[PDB]
RNA sequence: UGUCGACGGAUAGACACAGCCAUCAAGGACGAUGGUCAGGACAUCGCAGGAAGCGAUUCAUCAGGACGAUGA
């Protein structure tokens, strides 16, 4: 697992299509923005396990 | 962009190969884990911007 | 919208004929003064809707 | 002058073209929103004095 | 208006004569002790309403 | 002494100028509001003991 | 929560305290390093999506060209 230490306003890049930015912080919560193409899905882990429960359709 | 609040210790997922976890905050700093295969390149923008310039990690 | 912050007792201007004054706060209530010629109307938005209810001809 | 009270988040009007809003308080401050056509000016009293010096926000 | 965060068995002082002690917690109820001179009153807010209404000093 | 068992969000009173409010609990910690004039001092019993060391004034 | 800035046209910003804050790190490791501890303040929390998203009232009513009037 690759650990990185960002600060408010800084960004990560993944592959050649996806970019991530930490838009700010509000105490114990962190406001993160994801900029992936609609060709790939983006979801929280609280919901990803509902997707992979056995619903939605393949590409 | 797709924006979400994550509390420290919560997780986010991208595609079917990538997972992200907020490990915690330290002021206006944010410690983040990235969990993708070595099949994908994963760096902050200041790093990314050399790589696709025509190369890989210097040495 | 153009937002202005104003400490109680300070002033604002509109056009070359109108002055606005914050007079004070009392609770969540805010005493505002509006100084304009009778050439223009001044009203709360809930009263302004009456001024839009007709009045296309004088008496 | 025409004086009236408004609670925070409530609305107001001037003429037949201008809307005014009390956006909230912050201590002794008040956030006041103005919504007029660019056909007319709006500034703070300390700013109005620049425009009345013979200009409108120079180059 | 002060706000303190006090754990069970610890104490706080007011004026030069009044001592407060957090005696402990019982779920949502909190056991509290107050030590004041006979120069002053002390009650819960329910009972306080009897005192300052123009009372405690008869005709 | 005066001893009570107060639920979170309820209030207590001292003299005719002082109000106390239990803001709520967090494990053993208890967040408490104290509302008195600057006519009186208030500190936790730790800090009070530095002041009652025979001075009631720094330095 | 208070204060500041802002000729700004934005339901806007910016600063500051009860845990606060900075630096290194092409690193794939839940990475490394430094220095700092209680105030007169009810400060962190919740919902969700392809959006740099969204919500979070210690006083109140009548009203009018008057820095309006009055009170629980």
């Amino acid at each position: 697992m690759l650990i990185l230490t960002r600060k408010v306003g800084e960004s990560i890049n993944i592959g050649d299509d996806i970019t991530i930015t930490i838009l700010g912080v509000s105490g114990q919560q962190v406001r993160i923005g994801i900029n992936a193409p609609k060709d790939v899905a983006v979801h929280r882990e609280e919901i990803y396990q509902r997707i992979q429960a056995g619903l939605t359709a393949p590409d």
